[PDB]
């Protein structure tokens, strides 16, 4: 009757993991380890409707995170373990060799090793990963699936994707753009097209996916078209500055300007353990940082009415920022004015915390938030493929 | 009748005209190029014929000035003595020179400091300067720096700092700068004619393009957004993918990232020979496409620059000026923003003719041929009076 996968999403500091039935969504556990090779390694999660928090111990990472899900976690609920039927991985590169999800072999780990040039910071934490739960869960050895970030992008055409450099770069070499947040992207384009009540091969919108990194596609009828994950050129790259290792004063201070002040994504992206694009030394220098991100954010969304061809149905923010950040929404939009986009404010606030929601005036050019769930669309791959 | 030597000097040419300030009037202009070459040579146009002579195996700079005093302007003694001031094209001024100057000690050295920034350009035109110094004896109080970043210092942090920690700027001064800032500050004050209305309060987006061209936003007359130097449609280790992402990202220069984190360079040019670099129509066409995209994509990122109000796009530069199929194809993809090409408005515009390219009734879309050396006749007149 349902289709449970088990959802491993590693990164350098962390680890995101659900379980969801791809049949239908149903989550029966999600949760986060954290502050990875630290004193503070922790792992938060949630199941029975109740919120758990534990350190994982000094120095902490993805085999310990791992060992501590299988072995107290799902330790007190071997029916759920009984359940799985595969695990999904979320997988940074596959480039163009691997352009849909794929079960995972010998061949598709060589795959991802090979792919270490792109956010080489998240490569290690992919294979250990992979590593970690063919170990763990040796029943499910043959049903691990891989769900690539760069594959939703693979549509883009070459006027696209090419650098503005000599073609043999690409010829000889196979040098090329190719996407960040793929999962998240496609995801939101699905949604987009149910919530503005039409055909998603008829969709063109451009969805700003602003988390861990920051990107912005181009969809045209239902397609990525161009994309670029400029807003956040570091991301993957370069470690940056733990979030706890700030003044606090700092922090609360970034938070409020974000307009995340009320009045899973959510948890991740107010952690003290997030990583920061720079060590900021005052209110006023977070605050430059954010203005620079919010005029560059607007920059990105105009510059993709040249992949509109006549018509834009809709702007989209997602991911932890873009779901919960009103004030950047509201100051990315409030630069294209000429474009006419303009912000409603209640609206805006409304749609925080999990809540979508247009934040469009009515009667001017629609802005949605659509609260992305790259963990269903993991099951539902994964599900897919092993079956 | 105010007469001015103005020069543009590279690693392997040097660009020269006479302009009166005043009017406009070009009493020569000229090229030498293939410097440090066997086929080093020289271009001139004056009264009014087109001529050519080499310079001589292995000519450079002093070579180039000494052929324009002795044999161009040996037949015109009432030229040279009608030359008031020496204007020279300096590529980056920093955030020190934000207008024109008067070329004394401490502007050589000013220029000198910031090749950190143009390393390829400043040091060519500190030699341009030592040899006006010695082939225009009279006009050695009289030579002005002229600079393609000082119009683009009215940007503000937001739009110069690039995505990078702030220690970056703070500490080494890594920032955007500007290309071409002489020819969109031109074109900025004749769009304000064109579209008669005052320069402060006009909204743009101005695209000088060819040599390496780059986009701009103008609002109320100035600066506040400028893109990268493009690439001309002739277009233990960090993997290289890095490098280019990182180029393509920030909107930095590979060699400016390489750098933050005798010409050989010449060696192969187009100068040098008769026959032409093959390229397939195949090639060609994807080139443009790959251009075009590009520069379509600058446009639309700078309404963000616009606060709600965009009066024109403009056109200049060698491409800008006179390829009606770059402005078509990449105004094209615009139609979100109201754009349209008249075809026929579009023809027109080239070629030194000015014009508007837009379907009546559209967003307003002009082609403003460009003058930079009338730019940088009127300040060294203006500044040597």
């Amino acid at each position: 009757s349902s289709k449970l996968v088990l959802v491993l999403n590693c990164g350098s500091s962390s680890l995101k993991f659900a379980i969801i039935d791809a049949v239908n969504g149903d989550e029966y556990l999600s949760g986060l380890a954290e502050c990875f090779h630290l004193p503070e390694a922790r792992i938060k999660w949630k199941m029975d409707g109740s919120k758990q928090e534990a350190a994982l111990g000094a120095g902490a990472a993805h085999s310990e995170a791992l060992n501590f899900i299988v072995n107290t976690i799902l330790a007190q609920k071997p029916e759920l373990s009984a359940q799985l039927t595969a695990i999904g991985h979320r997988i940074v590169h596959g480039g163009e060799k691997y352009t849909s999800s794929v079960v995972i072999d010998e061949s598709v780990i060589q795959g991802i090793k090979d792919s270490a040039s792109f956010a080489p910071l998240h490569n290690p934490a992919h294979l250990i990963g992979i590593a970690e739960a063919l170990k763990s869960f040796p029943q499910l050895k043959d049903k691990n699936v891989a769900v690539f970030d760069t594959a939703f992008h693979q549509t883009m055409p070459e006027e696209s994707y090419l650098y503005a450099l000599p073609y043999s770069l690409y010829k000889e070499h196979g040098v090329r753009r190719y996407g960040a947040h793929g999962t998240s992207h496609f995801y939101v384009t699905q949604e987009a097209a149910k919530m503005l009540n039409k055909p998603v091969e008829e969709l063109n919108i451009i969805t700003c996916h602003l988390g861990n990194g920051g990107s912005v596609s181009a969809i045209r009828n239902g397609k990525c078209v161009d994309t670029s994950m400029g807003l956040t050129p570091l991301e993957g790259l370069v470690m940056g500055t733990r979030s706890g290792d700030i003044d606090p004063a700092i922090i609360f201070h970034l938070h409020d300007t974000l307009g995340m002040s009320v009045d899973l994504g959510l948890t991740e992206v107010t952690s003290d353990c997030r990583y920061v694009e720079d060590n900021y030394a005052t209110k006023e220098d977070a605050k430059r940082a954010m203005d620079v991100y919010c005029h560059r954010l607007a920059k990105y969304i105009g510059s993709y009415t040249a992949l509109m061809d006549g018509r834009l149905d809709a702007v989209v923010f997602t991911g932890g920022i873009g779901e919960n950040a009103a004030m950047v929404r509201e100051l990315s939009l409030g630069k294209l004015g000429v474009l006419g986009f303009e912000v409603d404010h209640e609206r805006n606030l409304a749609a925080r915390f999990g809540k979508s929601g247009f934040i469009n005036k009515e009667g001017t050019r629609p802005a949605v938030v659509i609260p992305t769930n790259e963990e269903l669309v993991i099951a539902q791959d994964a599900s897919r493929l092993t079956a």
